[PDB]
């Protein structure tokens, strides 16, 4: 069998052509070179994954139009076979799991995506929590604090390299100018000084925008967080966009019930730090300040086997990273 390899920049610009037609702003991170890429037969879709252990794990579900998708994961368990791996899907939606089914996989829980609802969400609707975001949105207008945006290719990159040091692989994005060139960036600042950034993921329809890297300046305001969140949402919506991903919280960072099932329990091992799980404390409590609607994320592992051999290089892939 031939050798698993990163793309070049011709495929890269096809990948990115391929994002720009979906609905799935998230497979951007295909563009940071560090993923192998499996394209379909049309080349108008591609699934993205990395070699770990004798596990070759895929990063979400495939990027394409609905039966590309399902084709695409039937391509990775022969291309899977073929190398003699086993096959994973990190973080995949509930509704491809038919697929994975029919490909011989089970799945575990992973953790519970956040998407705001731009069509519904507004400051001036009922409950605290709207109330809450509206003194967050003036109370930090007048400590000064802005959001600006800017197309890909400009914003100054090296101020935005001053945030990201005060402040991985495979599922993030990496600080490069090489990446960073793909995409909008939306920066605050505090009274003209930089205090936060994020890299923005969208495609040319409106149905979905997401995040990748948000970092934060450590001397900034307390409100910069929030306030850049509560911006972005803000502005999907008054673009038009009709949902907007505030990113994935892990199993630990969700209410704890005990007594539930281990495929809702060893989703876990994916996120350990030494002695102790990645708790995630406070990262739902604050994605819950924009009132998002929570949908399950996967783990896709070989069913009838063992699950602990695929977490342990699930585990090592991620490295514990998160947006
Ligand atoms: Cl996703
Ligand atoms: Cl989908
Ligand atoms: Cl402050």
């Amino acid at each position: 069998p031939p050798a698993i390899r990163e793309p070049n920049a011709e495929e890269l610009q096809r990948a990115a052509r391929i994002i720009r037609h979906s609905d799935q702003p998230d497979g951007g991170l295909a563009l940071t070179g560090d993923k192998a890429l499996l394209f379909h037969e049309s080349d108008d879709a591609f699934l993205m994954y990395a070699r770990r252990g004798r596990s070759m794990i895929a990063l979400y579900d495939p990027i394409g139009p609905a039966m590309q998708r399902a084709e695409l994961i039937w391509q990775f368990r022969d291309l899977c076979d073929l190398h003699h791996a086993r096959p994973v899907f990190y973080q995949v939606r509930a509704e491809n799991l038919p697929f994975y089914m029919d490909i011989g996989l089970t799945a575990l829980k992973l953790g519970e995506e956040a998407r705001v609802d731009l069509l519904r969400f507004d400051l001036e609707n009922a409950g605290a929590a709207m109330k809450d975001l509206r003194y967050t949105w003036n109370r930090g207008q007048r400590d000064g604090l802005a959001l600006e945006f800017h197309e890909p290719g400009q914003a100054p990159l090296d101020e935005l390299k001053a945030i990201s040091d005060a402040w991985k692989g495979f599922s993030l994005g990496r600080f490069t100018p090489a990446y960073l060139n793909f995409f909008r960036i939306a920066i605050v600042r505090h009274q003209g000084k930089p205090v936060a950034f994020a890299n923005l993921l969208e495609t040319d329809s409106r149905e979905l925008a997401s995040l990748d890297l948000m970092r934060v300046h450590p001397d900034a305001p307390k409100l910069t967080m929030e306030f850049l969140m509560l911006g972005l949402i803000l502005h999907y919506k008054a673009q038009g966009h009709a949902r907007f991903s505030l990113g994935m919280v892990p199993l630990a960072g969700l209410q704890p019930r005990r007594g539930a099932p281990l495929t809702q329990r060893l989703g876990a091992l994916v996120f350990r730090r030494g002695e102790q799980f990645y708790n995630f404390q406070g990262l739902r409590r604050f994605k819950d300040k924009f009132q998002p609607d929570w949908e399950p994320r996967y783990l896709a592992v070989p069913a009838g086997l063992d699950p602990l051999v695929a977490l342990a290089d699930t585990a090592a892939l991620i490295a514990g990273g998160l947006t």
